[PDB]
C-alpha cells in the first residue's frame, strides 16, 4: 500500500499473512510438497523519487518471515531477504539497478510462474539466472529506446558470490534477454552463461567449467484469458541430490517444459490447470532422470485485491522407482491470503 | 498505528521501543527472572478488508527484535515471529482464521495476563493451547449467532507440529472455550486436548499419550477497577526440568491458580497486585513441588496512549531447597515504554 | 518518512536499500575492505509522542537486513538489531533514556564519522564507549538547562553485558561528554572508564582490570564545507587480532587521529578526503603496530534527499609486514542508495 507521496518520492509498504497447509500422504518424505503448516508472512517497501521530469530513483526491499516455526531454537528457520536493490531509470535510455534481485533468464520463467501455490519449478534461488540472485547489475530497455513500441531487452552482470556451499555460489557471468509483445501476445528469449566456483566443480554430480541457462517463453494475456508455455535447457546449472547416495551436485543437462492455463471469471473465481516436466540427462551413474513432473489443477478464489483463498492440487507422475529418490506422493495446498 | 485506510483496506502498523531491565542478586541463576539488560522491541501489522457489508478478510503479523544481544554472533538471540494468520469473519456467523495464533486455553488464562512485566505465567509458548502456538484452525462465535448477546465460544484445531525438540512439539488436537460477559462481568472455561509425538514420550519426565490442559477465568472489569481470578490444570503438558539431573520433560499433572487486583486511577498511575502458583504433581523421583510461587507488587504510570513506564516487583516464595531447582530470588523490573 | 501525525503522536518509518560493490584485488583477505557484493537493507522507526507542553517521550529502532547471503543456510548472517531504545525528554531539565544506543565517546567520534562509505574506523560496536552498546542509560543536557546557549553535556552509566565473547562484553561503566558549539564551530571531549570482564581478562592480549576510552574533537561546519579532526586514546578497550597466531584479545593502549575535509556543491556533489591512522603501542610480543593507516578520497552525488550514488576509495598505507596480519591492499567502493 502506498503509505506516503509527497515532495516527488513515494513509498509503498506492503505484506502479506499467508495462513497454509499442505496436505500429504507419509512420513512426508514421498510427496512432491511436504504435508502440514507452511504459514509464511511476507513485508517489503517499494521507492520510487522524481528527481526531475526524466529521471527516477527507486529501491525495493522483501523479506520472508515463516510463520510454521517455534519460539524457540528453530525461530529463524527459512526467514531471508529476497530482494534487496536500488536503482536509476532515466528517459528512454533504460534502467540500471544493483543488488539482489532476480536472475535475467526469469523474464521467460516468469510466463508460467503463476500457479496458486506451486509451480515456478525451474526458477531456482540462487542458482545463477533463474531466480533470485545476489550481486547482479541489470539494465534494461524499453521499447527499443522508445523507437519500437513493445520491443525490451535487458542485460544481467552477474558477479561472482562464493559462498560456503556449492548450491549457492556462483562465479562471474552475463546474461541476456529480449522480448516482444503485442495486444495480449508475447514472447521472450533469455540466455545467461557463468563460470562455477571450485567448491561446485568438487561436487561428484556434474562436470563442467561454465554453466548456461536459456529459456523460450510465449503468452497469450488478455480477455480473461492466461495461457503460457516455457522451453528451457541448462548445462551444470540445476542443483540435484541422490538421496540414496547423499551425493550431491549439478545436473550436466536438463530438459524443461511448463503449460499453465487459466481463466479469471468476473465474480473472482480464477481456475487453473499446469503441466510441468524437468528431466535431467547424463546424469553420472544414473543416465535420464525426471527431476519433476506434474499436472496440477488449482484455483483462486478473489474476494477482492486484499483478500483470497486458494486450494492446489499436484498429480504427481514421478514414478516411486524414481533413481534419484525424488518424491512420487501428490500434495494439496490450501491457503487464506490477506495483503495490502 | 492506523497508517493506510482506503478503497476498504485499513492497516494498522504497529510496534513498540521497550527500554527494560531486571535487577536480581547472584549470578541471577537462583531468581526468577533473571538480570541485567532486557530491551526489545515489537513490530507487527494488522489488515482488514471489508469484502462487502457482511464479510471481512484480515490478516496479522508480529515479530519480536530483542535490544539486549551484540551486532556478533548472538544477534538474533530470541528473535521471532509471534503471531502470522489471516481469516474471515462473516456478519454473525462467526470468524476463522489460520496460523500462528494464540492456543484456545489462553481464552481463559488472557484473564490475568496483565501485570506490568511478569505474570501469565502458565501460558507458555509452543505449549498445545495455553499461550501461541503453530498451526491451528479457530473458529470463534460472538453472541451465539446474534441471538444471546455476550454469549461466545469457539473451538481449535491444532495440527501436528513434529519439531526437533520434545518442548516445542504437538501432536493433532481439538480445543474449545466458551465464555460469558454481563456488565463488567466475565466468565470462561477453556479445555484442549492433544496426542503427544513419539519425542515427547522419550521423555524421562512424564508418561501418557495424550496432553490436556483447562482452565477457568473469572473477572470484574470495570469501573476503573480490574480484578481476575484463573484456576486451571494440565496433565501431561506443562514443560519442566530438573535442573540438578539435568533431566526434561512435562509435569504429570499441575494445579494452577492466578489472582490479579489493579485499579486504574485517572491521572495515569495503575497499581497491581497479583499472587500466582502453580504446583506439579507425581513427578517422576520427586512428588509434589512448586514450579511458580509468588506475589506481585507493581504500578504502571501511562504518560498517554504512547508512552509509558513501570516498575514490576516479584517477592518469590519459591524456597531454596525447591527439588527442580527453580530460582527463589526476587526480581525487580523497570521499564520504559514508547509505542504507537 | 512521516508516516504518521495525530493526537500528539508522530511516527517516522524510515529504511534504505544500497546496493554496493566493494572492489580490491587478491582473494580480499590483505585488502582494507574486501571485495564482492555488499549490499544491505535498513529498516526503523522513529516515534515521539508529545505527553504535554514540556514533555516528549520517544522510541528508536533500527535493523540492518543484508542483501548479500543466499536465501540458504547463511541468510541472516550479519542481520541485527543497530538501536533499540525508548527514553523521556522534559523541557530545559534534559532527557534521559535506556536500550541499545551510542556510547558517549561516539559523541566526540562522530565529527568525522561522514565518509561515503568508510571511516569511523575506532567506532566500534560493542566496545564500551566508542559506538552502539547495549544496556546504557544515558542523560544528556542541551544548553546548560536553558541558560548557556550551545553549551551541551552527557553522562551515561553502562551496565554490564556479560556475553560469550570477550570481544562483546564489558562490565559496569561510566562515560561522559561535553561540547560547545558556536556559529559553525563545535568543540567536544569525551570520556568513559569501564570494569572489564573475567573472558576479557583471561584473553592473551592485553592486560589490566579497566577499560578506558576517550577522544576530543574539533569541527567547521557552515557555507557547504565540513572539516573537522578527532584525537583518541584508549587502553585495554580496542580489540585485536593476531591473524599469524591467532590469538586475540585488546590493545593496551591505542592512539588515534582522524581527519576529514568535505565540500558540498549546490548542484549536488560532495567530495571527500580523509585520513585516519589508529596505532595500538604495548602489544604483548609486537611492540608498536598500525591497526589503521589510509588515505581517503571519495565523492557523493546527491540526486535529492532520496536518492544518491557515490564511490569511496582507500589508499590503504598499512605495509605489507603489518606485524598483525592488517591487510595493506587499497579497497574501493561503490554505492547506489534510495532511501526514505
Amino acid at each position: 500500500a502506498e503509505i506516503y507521496n509527497k515532495d516527488g518520492n513515494k513509498v509503498d509498504l506492503y505484506g502479506k499473512a499467508v495462513g497454509l497447509h499442505y496436505f500429504s500422504k507419509g512420513n512426508g518424505e514421498n510427496s512432491y510438497g511436504g504435508n502440514g503448516d507452511m504459514t509464511y508472512a511476507r513485508l517489503g517497501f517499494k521507492g520510487e523519487t522524481q528527481i526531475n521530469s526524466d529521471l527516477t530513483g527507486y529501491g525495493q526491499w522483501e523479506y520472508n518471515f515463516q510463520g510454521n516455526n517455534s519460539e524457540g531454537a528453530d525461530a529463524q528457520t527459512g526467514n531471508k531477504t529476497r530482494l534487496a536493490f536500488a536503482g536509476l531509470k532515466y528517459a528512454d535510455v533504460g534502467s540500471f539497478d544493483y543488488g539482489r534481485n532476480y536472475g535475467v533468464v526469469f523474464d521467460a520463467l516468469g510466463y508460467t510462474d503463476m500457479l496458486p501455490e506451486f509451480g515456478g519449478d525451474t526458477a531456482y534461488s540462487d542458482d545463477f539466472f533463474v531466480g533470485r540472485v545476489g550481486g547482479v547489475a541489470t539494465y534494461r530497455n524499453s521499447n527499443f529506446f522508445g523507437l519500437v513500441d513493445g520491443l525490451n531487452f535487458a542485460v544481467q552482470y552477474l558477479g561472482k558470490n562464493e559462498r560456503d556451499t556449492a548450491r549457492r555460489s556462483n562465479g562471474d557471468g552475463v546474461g541476456g534477454s529480449i522480448s516482444y509483445e503485442y495486444e495480449g501476445f508475447g514472447i521472450v528469449g533469455a540466455y545467461g552463461a557463468a563460470d562455477r566456483t571450485n567448491l561446485q566443480e568438487a561436487q561428484p554430480l556434474g562436470n563442467g567449467k561454465k554453466a548456461e541457462q536459456w529459456a523460450t517463453g510465449l503468452k497469450y494475456d488478455a480477455n480473461n484469458i492466461y495461457l503460457a508455455a516455457n522451453y528451457g535447457e541448462t548445462r551444470n546449472a540445476t542443483p540435484i541430490t541422490n538421496k540414496f547416495t547423499n551425493t550431491s551436485g549439478f545436473a550436466n543437462k536438463t530438459q524443461d517444459v511448463l503449460l499453465v492455463a487459466q481463466y479469471q471469471f468476473d465474480f473472482g473465481l480464477r481456475p487453473s490447470i499446469a503441466y510441468t516436466k524437468s528431466k535431467a540427462k547424463d546424469v553420472e551413474g544414473i543416465g535420464d532422470v525426471d527431476l519433476v513432473n506434474y499436472f496440477e489443477v488449482g484455483a483462486t478464489y478473489y474476494f477482492n485485491k486484499n483478500m483470497s483463498t486458494y486450494v492446489d492440487y499436484i498429480i504427481n507422475q514421478i514414478d516411486s522407482d524414481n533413481k534419484l529418490g525424488v518424491g512420487s506422493d501428490d500434495t494439496v495446498a490450501v491457503g487464506i491470503v490477506y495483503q495490502f
